[PDB]
């Protein structure tokens, strides 16, 4: 499954229809996936991901910085099925932060911030966390790293992916969202480090895209 | 504004891609209004209404049957802004219940099941909130009710307003959603008493809609 | 099991280490219940009911106006069990109001505005949803009320019980919270019909008291 | 403000009163702090940091893994705010990985996993986020580090901070909980990588030390 299909067509949302910081209006432009929806649309992810790997010990790595909100968020889902059903997914936490994007680009070249850690994933089953999927050049990198260390099995949720002619055509196993060739910020979601203190993900206006531009 | 504007060729989502209790699963066709959506849009409107009435003391009358899920998490969100700032506008509540409705249809007949308590309302301020202007009967009934106490003020917060023919043409102070002819059930509104416990506002299938038919 | 057992020499927290609305900072002496974890209570006694009627269709009656919050709570946790487990404990609800306190004292005469469809409730499973039990003359009345519809079967849930000499000794079949004989506001209980919108379970202080006597 | 001062003999509660994780349902004697309790804190913290730093850019600085639960919620509370009020303070976030447990004890030897990022903080507001001030070596360590960079200003929130003789005597800015000398888990705070995935702060049982010892 492709997840929530948001087509080309989609208007969004005005900005003057829910809660944004005044700080970011000017450089907003509308609201593209409310908090809410990504809320409910998480709470069904944790639960197919628990039908996926529940019977299973999991090691959680959480792709930073863009995709800390979804890992807090998708984890603590898991974690009210753990805690309130006979399924149980028992899990350990990890972090491991890639860069590559300026501005609304990535610039081809994928650094690992630190975390390498990744040699303590020999035959464990992983479940990577990621923001969204545009190139795919990040999580093709991921994978090719974590690979190297023989896990025993390796899923990927993403919360969003992008439909662009720039796709290298990786597909996560667990995806919230399919959104048009728009650069979103929010949820996490940054422009050049700003809009991660944002809700819900929208779309950066021109304006606001050249006030930031590194 | 009207709200959020959820037009005719809008489809909903796929009951798949979220999380709804097996026992209705075949009763409902599409998710219509994503539960974390409604709250999204209630945060802001709660913010609209303290900008409005926020000077004052407020008496909240909610609706019942209805309008119980989306009175409590409205002033739930009005409440939060409350403890959050000196902006502060204190509440006392009320309850009045008035119904119509057999199936998907208005008997034209608002009977007040109980609630006449509404002599408590002379010279307060006075925010009703409801679930759905439809017809606009029920509202017309209960402002007309509301008037012979001699309130204040009176204004009306209703989480959807439909477009259909069949309206009279009133439009509440507030609105969440302005949505397509159909009958909805979920959040609080149901069809012969079904699909309250439902956290999203969804469109009722056919074989539900003969399952629960009165 | 007797609930989370509050002893009589608890005297809360100070107002300071929580967020409180402004308009009730000199009404209140300090803060009893944390409304998070009322929130904690609460999802494990869902879980509790799930265990007790989830194999049944129930009623959830709620008793208005004090257990208006802790029946929206209760529900929205026992929803989440449901959309989340083949455990699907499929519910209608129903609402009644019982009035018989003024300033902090029971006045004997116990009103019951409005209950006449409580014959909904003939050979159904019925969850009767309030907020405190104290004298116990209120769940005592309506108890007598509701088997004069034949119910199949009638189960309480208090989300307090009082540990006073006036109590009569009623005990529901689920407790959230088991308290010192004080009067408590907050979480939709009032002193006359002040203190519904706050979100934790405070004492009342005596300027409080005095300032919104009746 | 000392914060929510616990006392040494505090009981915590027994987890039959609450919703845990089954795979951890004989490794743990008690729930100390209730999740609901630590969000209510969390949410007036959040508003003293406004308080204090409202008028300003602000760094949050996430120390890993262990404040990564108080991290989140903390600055949700604070976007809470950032979107309902006049009062913006725009926030960038970053992360610092720092260890020197071993089960439940301190090697006394702080390791920088990765944060080198560090340099970026030149002439910044920086609010530290973190879990715990233990014996104040790791914050020592942190703020050494950083103070190195020329910050603007430096406050630290700690979601907790332990009444110890081994205690330096180092005191947050922002401080939830104040606790008697025992070894918690939980709300990210972890036992070899172990209680991470869980709500509630709680007190490790015997048999859960030696399950999951080092
Ligand atoms: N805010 C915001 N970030 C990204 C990114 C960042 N780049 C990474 C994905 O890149 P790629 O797939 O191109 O390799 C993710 O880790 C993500 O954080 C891609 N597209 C967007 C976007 O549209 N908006
Ligand atoms: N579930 C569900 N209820 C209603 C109602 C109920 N009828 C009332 C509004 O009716 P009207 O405006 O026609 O008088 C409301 O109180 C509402 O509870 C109208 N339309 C719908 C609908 O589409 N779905
Ligand atoms: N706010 C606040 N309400 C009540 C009540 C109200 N009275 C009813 C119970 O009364 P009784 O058991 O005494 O007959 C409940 O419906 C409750 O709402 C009792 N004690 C308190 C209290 O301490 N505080
Ligand atoms: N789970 C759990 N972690 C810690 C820690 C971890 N050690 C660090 C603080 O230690 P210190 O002040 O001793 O340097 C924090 O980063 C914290 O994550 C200290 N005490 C406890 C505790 O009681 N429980
Ligand atoms: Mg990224
Ligand atoms: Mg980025
Ligand atoms: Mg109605
Ligand atoms: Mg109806
Ligand atoms: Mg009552
Ligand atoms: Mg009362
Ligand atoms: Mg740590
Ligand atoms: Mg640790």
């Amino acid at each position: 499954s492709p997840g929530v299909v948001i087509s080309d067509d989609e208007p969004g949302y005005d900005l003057d229809l829910f809660c944004i910081p005044n700080h970011y209006a000017e450089d907003l432009e509308r609201v593209f996936i409310p908090h809410g929806l990504i809320m409910d649309r998480t709470e069904r992810l944790a639960r197919d991901v628990m039908k996926e790997m529940g019977g299973h010990h999991i090691v959680a790595l959480c792709v930073l910085k863009g995709g800390y909100k979804f890992f807090a968020d998708l984890l603590d889902y898991i974690k009210a099925l753990n805690r309130n059903s006979d399924r149980s997914i028992p899990m350990t936490v990890d972090f491991i932060r890639l860069k590559s994007y300026c501005n609304d680009q990535s610039t081809g070249d994928i650094k690992v911030i630190g975390g390498d850690d990744l040699s303590t994933l020999t035959g464990k089953n992983v479940l990577i966390v990621e923001d969204i999927i545009d190139t795919g050049k990040t999580m093709q990198t991921l994978l090719s790293l974590v690979r190297q260390y023989n896990p025993k099995m390796v899923k990927v949720a993403s919360l969003l992916v992008k439909r662009t002619p720039r796709s290298v055509g990786y597909k996560p196993d667990f995806v919230g969202f399919e959104i048009p060739d728009k650069f979103v910020v929010g949820y996490a979601l940054d422009y050049n480090e700003y809009f991660r203190d944002l809700n819900h993900v929208c779309v950066i206006s021109e304006t606001g895209k050249a006030k930031y531009k590194a």
